[PDB]
């Protein structure tokens, strides 16, 4: 079948609501997607929903003939890594630990899919709480609830549907656990230190109330360090530091969902490293290709936890071996080329341009914000936001919406300042048209 | 790192409870795994937990230089197939529909992981029931329960943990929905037609009672056509035909979990094709590499079902593109070489040898059984079963346990009769030692 027949062929079997283009797998590269139908190049600030660290066909991978052989060996088959170990697997695991590891979180577990990474973090917590309860004369049937935020997105699986609360479309008509949900005290424009502190105190009150009215039954608090799908909502470190203390007071684990923030986007391996809060468990995915959890801190206080006892966590494959081999090469590039530091510097650049945009269009470009390359701004109404996205598409720039009124930038870690300038130039061209 | 250091490297980060070997990715082939440490060849009746249709490094894939180029193009990157379409993707989808498709089940949806394939089938059903309820003046809050079997294994995710009930280790201390569970009327040795009919009638009574006491609230019945992890338990077609009628009487969907039975193992594309029962939805995975659902029949009666309305089902990647390209080549081999028919004929061979074994060891080899290459027998006690597996391992034959006392065979579709003879020869050698 031919590029111009792709949408037709797929439309016989599936709902085809994606992009108008057909991806050219060979000619795409770096910060550009190529439409196989026209040959038009599209500037990529979307990166497969932030799941591509280096963009398409990175030179370091494409030109590495030794790596080609290793990738081909992995790609021909699909072993169950749960049961059957390989050198390819071990090299990925040791490089993951070296580049992204945290000495407090030594337990690694891999799985296909970001929602399942979050679920395995939850399962670790439910088990830990029940066993901790038991060891202290509390009923082991207690420890089954998850404290979480309004505006959270943690995935579309059985447990994470009880947590995710962004668009009603995602969760409607699906059975859910009644788990406690608190307000998200995110930073907003024109709130001073004491105004922020008061917003945080209210969420903290709600959190405490949940712990006190469901005694011994809350296993964990889970959060995104920056809420992505909910609208690039950033939180002060003070808020998470307070939650860290409150979790310890009630013997509950703190879990960060770094599926979107992780692997260098904010300028450090993990966003939590910049907030100075130590989680007990971190769920990761997207840019890591293989998904999973890192666990430690208080997890180790329960000797028969899910990382110590066989068959408590599992899947058939234990992650995709091809993804492991690709991720390990990507991690080596990140380490070798200092890409976390590049994210810091280019992230400062992108943010400075967004501040400039806000200065030039004060009633239109609202709340420019970001940490590293994870940047966004908002529009007055959702109609303006939707129109801006259409205008950018017409100009061959791909960006994603978030929430009711946000436009988010998700460039690759390898983005150049000229590429950022081109994205900003397109936004400047489009804005007078939307107003 | 070196083959002899693999277990050491992994043991720093993970629980290492898998096989003693290190898989040689290059030298393994067909029905043999090669240990990279010793060079010892292992006869493979395990196939990555039945997830390998052709075994390792099939010649048709390894020798196909055009396919190498296509696989490499897919393997270098990992697009979000949910949003971004490719020729590689469309070719997989059209070949999937051609080789495994059912004209009554035209809606296809793909995802990474077998538990999530089952979950998306459940989500389709919950949505369908709620919308069907609504369209008939019933409260749309109703339609949230799943009728299922004792001994079922449907995965380890948030919804499937409420269904799976084999070993307590899998489900203990994890929150669950209270969903109705009925006895499984599987075939057992020394039960005649009327004895079987009476067992089935009792499960059918329990099913009816569930529908009557939870009115409008059961969205679906889900079953494995042959229960795998629970012990290779086979059901008469009569039982599923009765369940099909009862589902229609109470406006509930029938879903088969073919993750283990599917893609030719029983001798047809799907096990349900041999039971003459039409499901509304089928979940697939393992051998298909990419997982997902096929849906149709009554699903289409609700016009705004989950396959017709954007954003009701989703994941970031929409399945792994590398898996799609590999699966499409595997499907082409199956079709070209008549592998379903080969499974029928070699399955008859394997079963005949197991009958012979039962004749020679009547108090030890119990209940030889199978459909196609999906075959098993049981031992008197779990200690005998565990010992037989150890004895086979010592003889370089890999098989899997199931349930309390079952040994299961999961050979590749390409297994030869000489390879089956070698497996049977090892069982014959080991048996006197276990007795
Ligand atoms: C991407 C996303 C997930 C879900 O990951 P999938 O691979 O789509 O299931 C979970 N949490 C966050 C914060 C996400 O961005
Ligand atoms: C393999 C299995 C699953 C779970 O699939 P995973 O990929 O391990 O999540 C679901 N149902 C059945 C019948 C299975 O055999």
């Amino acid at each position: 079948t031919t590029p111009d027949r792709v949408h037709e062929v797929l439309g016989r079997s599936m709902l085809v609501d994606g992009l108008d283009i057909v991806l050219d797998l060979t000619r795409s590269g770096g910060s550009y997607l190529v439409d196989a139908i026209t040959g038009r190049r599209y500037l990529d600030m979307f990166t497969f929903v932030a799941s591509s660290a280096l963009g398409m066909n990175p030179p370091a991978l494409v030109d590495d003939r030794e790596f080609h052989a290793e990738l081909m060996q992995a790609a021909l088959n699909k072993p169950s890594n749960s049961d059957v170990y390989s050198v390819a697997m071990a090299r990925f695991v040791e490089t993951f630990a070296r580049v992204l590891g945290d000495p407090a979180l030594p337990h690694l577990f891999f799985v296909e899919g970001g929602a399942l990474a979050v679920e395995n973090a939850l399962k670790a917590a439910f088990d830990w709480k029940s066993r901790h309860n038991q060891a202290h004369g509390i009923d082991p049937a207690l420890g089954t609830q998850v404290l979480h935020l309004r505006g959270a997105f943690h995935g579309r699986s059985g447990y994470t549907l009880s947590l995710t609360n962004t668009k009603p479309t995602i969760t409607a008509r699906f059975p859910k656990f009644d788990w406690p949900r608190i307000d998200a005290p995110y930073m907003r424009p024109g709130l001073d230190e004491p105004a922020m502190a008061a917003l945080e105190a209210e969420a903290l009150r709600q959190a405490r109330a949940a712990f006190e009215t469901r005694p011994h039954d809350i296993a964990c608090f889970v959060a995104e360090p920056i809420q992505g799908e909910g609208g690039d909502r950033h939180f002060r470190p003070e808020f998470f530091a307070a939650m860290r203390e409150l979790c310890d007071e009630f013997d509950a684990l703190l879990i960060f969902d770094e599926v979107q923030t992780g692997c260098g986007l904010t300028g450090t391996a993990w966003a939590y490293q910049q907030l100075d809060v130590a989680p007990d468990i971190v769920a990761f995915g997207k840019k890591t290709q293989v998904c999973g959890v890192m666990a430690g801190r208080r997890v180790d206080e329960v000797a028969d936890n899910v990382f110590a006892v066989p068959s408590r966590l599992n899947s058939t494959w234990g992650g995709n071996l091809t993804d492991m081999v690709r991720a390990r090469r990507i991690l080596e590039v990140i380490e070798a080329e200092g890409l976390f530091e590049r994210a810091v510097q280019h992230g400062k650049y992108l943010r400075a341009r967004l501040d400039e945009l806000a200065a030039d269009f004060p009633a239109v470009v609202l709340d420019p914000r970001g940490r590293g390359l994870m940047c966004a701004f908002s529009l007055p109404t959702t109609a303006d936001r939707d129109e801006l996205i259409r205008q950018l598409w017409q100009r061959a720039v791909i960006v994603l919406p978030a929430g009711a009124d946000t436009v988010r930038f998700r460039p690759p870690l390898t983005v150049s300042t000229a590429e950022i300038d081109a994205a900003i130039a397109a936004v400047r061209s489009a804005l007078p048209v939307v107003t």
